[PDB]
């Protein structure tokens, strides 16, 4: 429950929550206002039904919540906001608006075996002759995880693609970049790595890792999550900037931890100043990072001192060259179709043309169904008289998978009309 004069903060229990809990502490020593710092089994899914003052989750969760007005509009002071990288602020924009305070930003970067690779490339063109080099010494250039976007997208994006276009705080779902120029040309790129025996289309996360931590390759690309392991290994490791294509940078997708306000707190004013007086200051930031890295900050001043080493500040530098993951639920659209296209394109089964030509079709062909199912439903629940079992016939037409959905049908509502529905089945 929350209280008047408290205030309750979720985040997650892979998070700095115990230096979370000394901000709190001292915001209480001050304020007299108790805080509760608490990491829920399934937070994000609890929010919306009964949710704390402070929720601390990735960005692109919090569009849903915005979507329901589940959060409140944030009103930084006008300084304050000068104090964060820019561009992380528009990690937490949606229909236009401010709906969270950003915390730190994780993106992948390219890192590479000094010892193998003084010289890592700063281009994805100069891969292929390197890689020959390294061939005639019994090791690789270059090996990541091909089977997830998540891993090929920053080259596919490089040259022009993208998910879906953003302007001023919001995402347009019709314009999707998944078939442009510059995402053929990057992909392109990719298959001919594959094709000239520079990479392997088998290539996982697993094989990758391995490879680079045993040093028979002089590059991956990975994540913060994966230093320890490189650290365990003892490779003479760095982390970098990604390779630019065509002149341009590898755009990464950006995930940015982000804390909301709840819509439904009667404490805003108290939560505004927990967040930016005493959590987003180089004090409030060190009590969580000390607990639990936070890796790089939206809080430029702490930022700076973060950078001593030089990996958070390739994390951060590849951040602001990324795309920000989109905050809209077409996004789960977006995955499942590029996948496809990635993998039957680097397997030679399609051309890149086609494929990425499917993955704009499935995208565009899932998100109308998926409206189209609603609005059917719709025009469904106005039987209150039928008219509509051909509506609800129509959605039910649709799914590949109708059991779960003939369930609930029988329940709402008269079963002389389930029988009526049974019919044009």
């Amino acid at each position: 429950k929350i209280e008047e004069g408290k205030l309750v903060i979720w985040i997650n229990g892979d998070k700095g929550y115990n230096g979370l809990a000394e901000v709190g502490k001292k915001f209480e020593k001050d304020t007299g206002i108790k805080v509760t710092v608490e990491h829920p089994d399934k937070l994000e899914e609890k929010f919306p039904q009964v949710g704390p003052d402070i929720i601390f989750w990735a960005h692109d969760r919090f569009g849903g919540y915005a979507q329901s007005g589940l959060l409140a509009e944030i009103t930084p002071d006008k300084a304050f906001q000068d104090k964060l990288y820019p561009f992380t602020w528009d990690a937490v924009r949606y229909n236009g608006k401010l709906i969270a305070y950003p915390i730190a930003v994780e993106a992948l970067s390219l890192i590479y075996n000094k010892d193998l690779l003084p010289n890592p490339p700063k281009t994805w063109e100069e891969i292929p002759a390197l890689d020959k080099e390294l061939k005639a010494k019994g090791k690789s250039a270059l090996m990541f995880n091909l089977q997830e976007p998540y891993f090929t997208w920053p080259l596919i994006a490089a040259d022009g693609g993208y998910a879906f276009k953003y302007e001023n705080g919001k995402y347009d779902i019709k314009d999707v970049g998944v078939d442009n120029a510059g995402a053929k040309a990057g992909l392109t790129f990719l298959v001919d790595l594959i094709k000239n025996k520079h990479m392997n289309a088998d290539t996982d996360y697993s094989i990758a890792e391995a490879a680079f931590n045993k040093g028979e390759t002089a590059m991956t690309i990975n994540g913060p999550w994966a230093w320890s392991n490189i650290d365990t290994s003892k490779v003479n490791y760095g982390v970098t900037v990604l390779p630019t294509f065509k002149g341009q940078p590898s755009k990464p997708f950006v995930g940015v931890l982000s804390a909301g306000i709840n819509a439904a707190s009667p404490n805003k004013e108290l939560a505004k100043e927990f967040l930016e007086n005493y959590l987003l200051t180089d004090e409030g930031l060190e009590a969580v990072n000390k607990d639990k890295p936070l890796g790089a900050v939206a809080l430029k001043s702490y930022e700076e001192e973060l950078v001593k080493d030089p990996r958070i500040a390739a994390t951060m530098e590849n951040a602001q060259k990324g795309e920000i993951m989109p905050n809209i639920p077409q996004m789960s659209a977006f995955w499942y179709a590029v996948r496809t296209a990635v993998i039957n394109a680097a397997s030679g089964r399609q051309t890149v043309d086609e494929a990425l030509k499917d993955a704009q079709t499935r995208i565009k062909e899932a998100l109308a169904v998926q409206k189209f199912f609603l609005e059917e439903i719709q025009l469904g629940e106005e039987l209150l008289y039928e008219k509509g079992v051909d509506h609800l016939t129509n959605a039910i037409a649709v799914c590949g998978q109708p059991q779960q959905l003939l369930q609930v049908l029988q329940q709402t509502l008269p079963p002389p009309v389930f029988q009526m529905l049974l019919t044009k089945l």
